[PDB]
């Protein structure tokens, strides 16, 4: 359903779901994305989450300025995105599926498979002060 | 012991081997790098190579302008790099290992494991004319 087109918008504010160009041939397989085109920003940072125990739960934050883009490059994991009003779960289970999380998207990442690797591109360098880490505070900042 | 340190320079001109900041906790591992810091350029493109048959040999050419940065995020592969005078092989077998290929590095990726997934950051959008395919030309240029 959710990642069938190259680009589709979530009900969750600003969140976009992406299907990256894929070449399958005799010699192997290749998926590709272009920054400022398929991923709607230029990254200053990347990180990878891996080796997550069975049923462990990560995230429970929103970012005030940092844009993020998530691709599960091995295995599978599930993501909940929440704009304060609307929330949805998406399953990142193939290398050509990506999800854009604009700033002020409360996100959780969970149900990682044993060999799952989540890749994240980030618009901003790492800054611990960019995080909102409790949900009620996030809700106040989302109010109209 | 090639990726022992945060940073080490290959004998192959301008090639650098990288070990990324890694934080483990009870919920697993996070490794991170920053563009124009640990990785010496900002990408315009990324690509992933996967499901490569074990006998395949990929590359055998160089780029005129495109900078690349390679991390094997799952499984293992080997990389051969050549500046025209020196050649070396490095094994990308862990997610916190990376290698920088500056322009005019004649490169090969091979010995992919069944489960290998190679992630590449590129400084330029895909360009079919960015390739140097004749080794003699490549050496002359260097
Ligand atoms: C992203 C980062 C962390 N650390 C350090 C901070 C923590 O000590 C450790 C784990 O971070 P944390 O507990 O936030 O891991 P998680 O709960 O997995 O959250 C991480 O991944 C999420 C997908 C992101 N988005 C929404 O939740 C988060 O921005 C990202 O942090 O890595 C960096 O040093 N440098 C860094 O660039
Ligand atoms: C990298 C790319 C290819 N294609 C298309 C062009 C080719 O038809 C096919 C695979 O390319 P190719 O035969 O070069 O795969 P390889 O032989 O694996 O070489 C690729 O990976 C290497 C790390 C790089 N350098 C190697 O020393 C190369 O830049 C990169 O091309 O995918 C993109 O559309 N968009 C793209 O971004
Ligand atoms: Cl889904
Ligand atoms: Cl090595
Ligand atoms: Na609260």
């Amino acid at each position: 359903n959710n990642f069938e087109l190259k680009l589709q918008m979530s009900k969750v504010k600003g969140v976009s779901l992406h299907k990256f160009h894929l070449v399958n041939d005799l010699r192997g397989n290749l998926s590709v994305g272009e920054f400022e085109k398929d991923i709607p920003f230029t990254p200053k940072r990347y990180f990878t989450v891996f080796g997550v125990p069975n049923k462990e739960v990560r995230g429970e934050h929103a970012h005030k300025e940092c844009k993020q883009f998530l691709i599960c490059v091995s295995g599978n994991c599930s993501v909940l995105v929440d704009d304060g009003e609307n929330r949805e779960e998406y399953v990142l289970d193939s290398i050509d599926k990506g999800i854009y999380l604009p700033p002020m998207t409360w996100g959780v990442q969970y149900k990682y498979s044993k060999d799952a690797v989540l890749l994240v591109f980030a618009s901003h360098y790492y800054d611990s002060d960019d995080y909102i880490r409790d949900y009620s505070t996030f809700k106040q900042m989302r109010q109209n």
